[PDB]
C-alpha cells in the first residue's frame, strides 16, 4: 500500500518527512 | 497507493514534508 | 495515487510542503 | 493522480506550499 | 502492506522519517 | 480583558467557539 | 488579562474552544 | 497575566480548550 | 505570570487543556 | 513565573493538561 503508513483514530502528533530541523542558542 | 499515507478519523497534528525549520536565539 | 496522501474525516492540523520557516529572537 | 493529495470531509487547517515564513522579534 | 506501519487508537507522539535534527549550544 | 484572547501579527488559522463539527463516511 | 491567552507573530494553527468534534466511519 | 499562556514566534499547532473529541470506527 | 506557560520560537505541536479524547474500535 | 514552564527553540510534541484520554478496543 505504501512505504510508510500511519493509521489512527485520533491523531495529535506531528509527522515529519525529509525535514531539516535546526536550533542555535547563543 | 502512495509513498506516504496518513489515514485518521480526526487529525490535529501538523504534517511537514521537505521543510526546513530553523530557530536562532540571541 | 500520489507521492503523499492525507485522508481524514475531520482535519485541523497544518500541512506544510517545501516550506522554509524561520524565527529570530533578539 | 497528484504529487500531493489532501482528502477530507471537513477541513480547518492551513495548507502551505513553497512558502517562506519568517518572524523577527526585537 | 507497508515497510513501516503505525496503528493506534489515539496518537500523540511525533513521527520522524529521513529527518536531520541538530542542536548547537554556545 | 477577556475570557479568551488571541493576539497575533498575521493570522491564518481558523478560530472555533461553541461549534459542533461532525463527519459521517459510508 | 485573560483566562486563556495566545500571543504569536504568525499564527497558522486552529484554535478550538468549547467545541464538540466527532467522526463516524462505517 | 493568564491561567494559560502560549507565546511563540511562529505557531502551527492546534490549541484545544474544553473540547470533546470522539472517533468511532465500525 | 501564569499557571501554565509555553514559550517557543517555532511551535508545531498540539496543546490540549481540559479536553476529553476518546476512541472506540469495533 | 509559572507552575509549569516549557521553554524551547523548536517544539513538535503535544502538551496535555487536565486531559482525560481513553481507548477501547473490541
Amino acid at each position: 500500500l505504501a512505504n510508510f503508513l500511519v493509521h489512527s483514530g485520533n491523531n495529535f502528533g506531528a509527522i515529519l518527512s525529509s525535514t531539516n530541523v535546526g536550533s542555535n542558542t547563543y
